[PDB]
């Protein structure tokens, strides 16, 4: 199955 | 570690 | 039909 | 500044 | 201010 | 087929 | 108006 | 390898 | 490790 | 005007 | 640092 | 019609 992985960085 | 994902479903 | 679900996993 | 990262994966 | 909008569509 | 439509706006 | 389109193509 | 194709469209 | 960073800027 | 900024980094 | 900048106009 | 303007910048 297909997933979108998401992340953030605080730069 | 935490991971945030979108599941995309074709149902 | 298509739907997007939010998943949060601990790995 | 907030940066967004994403990757499409197959699980 | 920047805002993001998104919708998933079936074509 | 599944597609995502994004709109990025300034408010 | 203008939108950014994602197609996640199953390959 | 599943991939995101993205484009800019006029709706 | 490679990180592909996305940001939106208001100009 | 909104613009998209795209950066590749190696950490 | 080198980044890619892109933006959309409607003519 | 829509046009996408690309640039490579030094920051
Ligand atoms: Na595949």
């Amino acid at each position: 199955k297909v997933k979108v992985l998401w992340d953030v960085i605080e730069v």
